[PDB]
C-alpha cells in the first residue's frame, strides 16, 4: 500500500495532485435528484467534487465516497487547512480521489 | 457536474435560489410517523424542509436526505453562516435541493 | 407539511407541546437488550424518552429514532438549549416526537 | 420504560451500577479479528468494555452496541464527565449496558 | 476480554505495540479504486494505514474498519494525543489493528 498521496496519486490514470494547503473556502451539498454531490472550492479559484456515485465506481468505492463526503463538511466546519488534493482532472469539475491533511507545528 | 449551487439549481423544474447569507435561526427535527422531517427558519421569516422521503425522491437520493439532514443540524449546532439554498418552491415550506456555505475568514 | 413543531403536534394524537427552553440536564443510553432507549431529564424535573423500535414504528422512523438519539446526544455534550419537545404522553417517560431548537443568537 | 439508569440496571440480573463521576482516563478501540471491541478505563482503576457483538447480543442491540462505541469515544474526545454505568459484573472487564451523564446543576442534591 | 492494547495485541501474530505518545501529524484519506484506504504519519516518521477491506478481515471487522477510520480522522481533526498503536508488521506501511488513547491531564 502507497504510504503518501503523492504515490497513491502516482497509481492512477488521469489524477493530479494540487497542493492546497488552505482551508476550504466554499462547502456546496446538494441532494438533487442525479446530483446528489458535493462542491469545494478554495480562494485560489480551484473548486473540486465528489463526483455522483455511478457506474465509474466500484462496490468498495461507496462507502469511501460517503465518507469524502463526511471529511469535507467536517474539515470545512472546523476550518482545518488542507494539504494537498489527488484528483482525476479529466471531470469537470476535477474529482476527488483522495486528501491528505497536515497539522505542521513541527516537521516530518 | 455543476460548478456552483446556482449553476446546479438551473438544471432543475421549479426549484429556487435564496440568498440565505445567515446562520438558522431554530432547527426542528421530527420522528413522528409520517412526517420524518427537519424543518430549519432564519431570523428573515424564511422557513425550509428537508421533505419525508417519498416516491418523489429516486433510489439513491435517500443517503443524501440523511447527509442534508445531517449537515443542517451539525450547521444549526455550530452556528455555522448558510450562504445559499436551491430549494424546490413547489413545496411548502420549500423543500432544500441543495446548500452552499461560505467562510470568508 | 407542517412549519412548526407546534404545527406538527396538532397532527397526533396523543401528542402535547412542552416548552422546554432549557439544556438538557442528564443523558442516559442504554444497549441492554429489549431497553435499548435514550432518556433526557431537564432540571425541571421533565423526563423524556426516545423508546425501544417496536411494533408502533413504521420502518420509515427506523432511521428517524436513529436520528432523535444522535441529536439528543450531540445537544447534550454541546450543552445546546432545546426549546420545544413535541412528545407522546400515552408513554412512561413521555415519548419525544420531535424537537425544535432555537437562538436568541 | 423505566426513567434512571439505576431503575433500568434493576430489570437485568448480572448488571450493577457504577458510580462513576468522572470523566474517561483512556480510550482503547480494537477492529483487531474477533476482538472488535472498546474499553475504557478511569483514573479509579476501573475498567470497562464494549464487548465484542456476539451470540448474548440480540438484533436491536446490534445498533445500540454500535451507539453505545460511538457515545464512550466522543465522551472521551469532548471529555465529558461521565455519571454513572449500568454494567454486567458477569465479565472481565465489565461489560457496558447503560451510561449516564449528568450536567451540574447549582440547584443541588 | 483484553484489558489492555497489549495485553490485546499479545493475541495476535504479526502484531507490534508501538507507543507512539503524539497526536497525529498528517491524516491521508483516498476513495480511488482498489486503495480505499487511510495513511495517518507522526513527527516521529512512523506512517500507519487502515488497509483497503479484503479477505483478511471477518465480517464483524467491517464495521470496527470504519469505526477505526472514523476514530483517526476526529481524532486528528481534533488533535488528540494517540497513546499506543497496535499494528500488524506484516503490510507496508504497518496496518493497525487497535489504538488507545490517555488523557493524564
Amino acid at each position: 500500500a502507497p504510504q503518501s498521496i503523492t504515490e497513491l496519486c502516482s497509481e492512477y490514470h488521469n489524477t493530479q495532485i494540487y497542493t492546497i494547503n488552505d482551508k476550504i473556502l466554499s462547502y456546496t451539498e446538494s441532494m438533487a435528484g442525479k446530483r446528489e454531490m458535493v462542491i469545494i472550492t478554495f480562494k485560489s479559484g480551484a473548486t473540486f467534487q465528489v463526483e455522483v456515485p455511478g457506474s465509474q465506481h466500484i462496490d468498495s468505492q461507496k462507502k469511501a465516497i460517503e465518507r469524502m463526503k463526511d471529511t469535507l463538511r467536517i474539515t470545512y466546519l472546523t476550518e482545518t487547512k488542507i494539504d494537498k488534493l489527488c484528483v482525476w482532472n479529466n471531470k469537470t469539475p476535477n474529482s476527488i480521489a483522495a486528501i491528505s491533511m497536515e497539522k505542521l507545528y513541527a516537521g516530518a
